[PDB]
DNA sequence: TGTTTGCTCTATGTTAATCGCAGAGCATAATA
DNA sequence: TATTATGCTCTATGATTAACATAGAGCAAACA
């Protein structure tokens, strides 16, 4: 189809969470959405892609699971991010 | 929508887009896609909204169809272009 | 989570399309969702976690993307297919 | 993360037992297939709406055993099952 | 009489899962 | 040579509900 959003013209609503990975570490399912006003719904389908490339890994710490980065997460989430400030530059 | 893909992590074909935009001032169909590296088809429909919305108008310099921006697109492009390095911060 | 349905009483959607891949190798997440009457919405929410734990993998060349069982997802397969196989043993 | 059912329901366990047995306490049901109680009843509690087992309390000993169109059921749900259990070979 | 021990089911909030609609990425066939 | 239509894919996410855990609470026979 078409497009048709406000919310993801430019940024992804992943990057919100990778990003939130780095300012936090390792976060919850549930504290991701908050402090990133991302739809739970959304969010679980993310890391649940991020889990499979293995960008993140999970740690059931009790009746709760937190979800952080990894080696390729925070690698993925630094030097592919630096493309993006290497182009935000020209501008 | 099909926002976050594999080809897509962190930023979507509008970005790369309308960013080559600023860069080569008025790029037409094929030449966004060449330098974005973005497959043709995924270009053409981001452009076809982009003329919808007025950040992109169509310009008929010679045979051919250029695109360029609108200073509304341009105003999207700067705005948004913040929330990219704001977030980014930390 | 919401595992027991009126459409699911006993096995789950994740039951059905494990024993798809199982049958056919590779097959394209609508192939899965057309020969389990499972609805397609289903399919991939159970395929993305199934490629989160590592039961699946994505195999696509362009445009044509399969999906097929690692071998955790093999064993997974034949395990449960055993507390069945013994669940209605256990019932005769 | 549901890794505790990942082919089977609860209701899946629920029903089997109680053909196994006929006759169970919520909490026999429960303690006998490691399923936690909390889920046994709200099952139980849809079991008993849609008609698939049935209440019996004889004082203060509260029982559950399936309908006719429990059985009906059971047997027939189980067949899907038969059935997609040998297709794989 | 009342409190305790213990069993039972009820109230229900949090998370997680079914699965629906509106996207949107992209390839190809169709059309200007 | 490029745009749109067509159509198959996956995504964004919202509505409904289940899984199950915390805190009741109806109410038995057993202490004090």
């Amino acid at each position: 189809g078409k497009i048709s959003t406000d919310k993801y013209i430019f940024l992804t609503p992943r990057a919100y969470i990778i990003v939130h990975l780095l300012k936090v570490g390792k976060a919850k399912a549930s504290e991701i959405s908050e402090n990133t006003q991302i739809p739970y719904q959304t969010v679980i389908q993310n890391i649940r892609w991020l889990l499979a490339e293995g960008y993140v890994v999970k740690e059931q710490k009790g009746e709760e699971i937190y979800y952080k980065l990894t080696d390729k997460g925070k690698q993925l989430a630094t030097a592919e991010l630096e493309k993006i400030r290497k182009l935000v530059e020209v501008v």
